[PDB]
């Protein structure tokens, strides 16, 4: 058979895990979470890179939803049960496609059925308000990560894409690793600066992820991962799920957004800014100098980098579909892991490698950090401490 063909029946036995997908959000953003206006039991190819035909096709038999809220407006807790709320009545509008999966016994009693095990991570450490009991009381509602920090830094965590604040994490960031350790949250390090990454592998008794992370080393951006933080996987047990994001993974699409920025700056905007005067700055830019192109085989460079450095069983992936609004060539939504799976076999990956690149892994690290859970929650309380008694 083909390569496309043989990885569709890999697939099949054996289906993509994906780490982070913010079809939430969207839903929040285009229609409020009017569900019918977006009902993804039908075609939303016009709007969204999510819906369950795609999900299908693309061979995803699991799905970290991402409750993700701003970090930059209040009443980011309310927002996040919004959030999560979204989730659960997606899960109860299609049943007959999707199951709420909270522990990997779950994940792999949806593959037994053939249904999409439906997962929660919280994106961003602002979601629980310097909270612990917040923290608990999101993990009863049934997120099973929560990447550390979003783009800005938080009161105890510094983000890849701000500047240092604490230093990685503070005592009271250290205090809430230890306490998604106990609950049997998985710490994602995604989003997070690199001195935060290397204290929370410091700090963690469990396996970490990096839910939509690539690596630093084939395109240089803060928001993938340096290699001496993958060497140190292995030893953490944790994975790394390569995202598709073509700024994080084609050094030239690094280079066009820098150039963009600076451009928009020259012109007395902030790079975000949106207004229609910078939107007609943007599109100048974007005359003079086309945005570059990633593709499949941009995607497989970073896994085969990821998979020297860090090895096999540290590997997923996490496409970041809704949550970008660019996408590579060949991957430009959800059904598009196939084409991925069929280059890393063009390229000698072999069945058992891409078995736990899709799926083994990911239940794996999901096991291990309910194990570790029962081992500290028979050893301990859960923590009362405040950020005031440990920061200041
Ligand atoms: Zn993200
Ligand atoms: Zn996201």
């Amino acid at each position: 058979m083909t390569s496309l063909e043989k990885a569709r029946e890999l697939l099949r036995e054996f289906p993509v895990v994906d780490g982070h997908n913010d079809l939430p959000w969207a839903l929040r953003e285009q229609v409020r979470y009017d569900l019918d206006a977006r009902d993804i039991a039908a075609d939303q190819s016009a709007h969204l890179h999510t819906d369950l035909a795609r999900l299908r096709s693309g061979g995803v038999g699991a799905q970290y939803w991402s409750v993700y809220v701003r970090s930059d407006l209040p009443g980011a807790v309310t927002a996040t049960l919004e959030q999560i709320d979204c989730v659960r009545r997606l899960i109860d509008r299609h049943p007959g496609e999707l199951r709420a999966a909270l522990t990997a016994a779950d994940m792999e009693a949806a593959r037994a059925e053939g249904r999409i095990a439906s997962l929660m991570g919280a994106e961003g450490g602002h979601s629980i308000d310097n909270s612990l009991a917040t923290l608990r009381a999101l993990y009863a509602l049934g997120v099973r990560y929560m990447t550390l920090t979003h783009n800005d830094n938080n009161a105890w965590a510094d983000s890849a894409t701000d500047e240092p604040g604490v230093g990685g994490l503070s005592a009271f960031g250290r205090e809430v690793v230890r306490e998604m350790n106990r609950e049997g949250m998985l710490v994602d390090l995604s989003h997070v600066a690199a001195t935060t990454m290397r204290d929370a592998l410091d700090t963690s008794t469990a396996p970490v992820i990096f839910s939509h992370s690539s690596s630093r080393a084939v395109c240089d951006h803060p928001r993938n991962i340096p290699d001496d933080v993958l060497e140190r996987l292995s030893a953490n047990g944790g994975m790394a799920m390569v995202t598709f994001v073509p700024k994080f993974v084609l050094q030239a699409a690094v280079d066009w957004t820098a150039e963009a920025d600076d451009n928009m700056r020259a012109h007395g905007f902030h790079h975000l800014d949106s207004s229609p005067e910078a939107m007609k700055v943007h599109a100048a830019f974007e005359e003079r100098v086309p945005r570059p192109v990633a593709t499949v085989s941009t995607v497989a460079d970073h896994l085969d980098h990821m998979r020297e450095v860090a090895g096999v069983d540290h590997l997923g992936i996490g496409g970041d579909y809704d949550g970008t609004p660019f996408t590579p060539d060949g991957l430009g939504d959800v059904s598009g892991y196939p084409n991925l799976i069929a280059e890393l076999l063009d390229r000698g990956w072999s069945q058992s490698d891409l078995a736990k690149l899709t799926w083994k892994n990911a239940v794996r690290v999901l096991d291990a950090a309910e194990d570790v859970s029962r081992g500290l929650r028979a050893a301990r309380g859960p923590s009362n401490a405040t950020i005031e008694q440990l920061d200041g």
